């Protein structure tokens, strides 16, 4: 469902 | 459902 | 659903 | 952001 | 954003 | 950000 | 789908 | 499916 | 699925 | 007295 | 009084 | 009095 | 929101 | 938003 | 919210 | 009712 | 009822 | 009843 | 001085 | 000074 | 001074 | 808000 | 709002 | 609030 | 009553 | 009174 | 009253 | 500089 | 530099 | 460099 | 403000 | 502020 | 602020 | 360089 | 290089 | 070099 | 507010 | 404000 | 506030 | 990149 | 990247 | 990569 | 006095 | 003074 | 004085 990427 | 890049 | 790019 | 209601 | 309501 | 309700 | 009632 | 009721 | 209901 | 849906 | 559906 | 749904 | 007064 | 007084 | 002063 | 008195 | 003097 | 007097 | 109702 | 009421 | 309700 | 300076 | 200097 | 200064 | 000087 | 001075 | 000065 | 009444 | 009063 | 009064 | 993607 | 992305 | 991805 | 492909 | 399937 | 894949 | 460079 | 550079 | 540099 | 003065 | 100076 | 100065 | 280069 | 280079 | 270099 959730994917951060920095 | 979230993908975020920075 | 979200893809984002800075 | 995202809301889903069903 | 986006929001969905079915 | 996610909500959700079945 | 919704049903709201009152 | 959703029902509310007052 | 869900009732509210007073 | 106050019903919001989203 | 309140009912919030998110 | 108070009820909320997320 | 809601305030009353009687 | 509702705001009563009587 | 909800504030009552009677 | 309400009733403010100076 | 509400009084208020001064 | 409220009665504020000073 | 400061007197407010709602 | 102040008299505030809700 | 200072007088508040709520 | 009050403010005074005498 | 009130400012006062005398 | 108030603030005094004599 | 108020005097600045400079 | 207030008296300033530089 | 109030003195200030430098 | 900086002098400021209120 | 700074003098504030209130 | 820094004075402030209330 | 800068911003880069390459 | 800067943001790079390669 | 600075940030990278590569 | 970038790529995205869905 | 980046690369995001789906 | 970054591959995501679902 | 100040700020100084020299 | 002030603001000063020299 | 202040902020110097020589 | 960035130089800010002031 | 950064120099800030105030 | 990062510097400032105040 | 100021003086940059780069 | 000030000098910055790079 | 202040000197930066890199």
């Amino acid at each position: 469902k959730i994917i951060i990427l920095k």
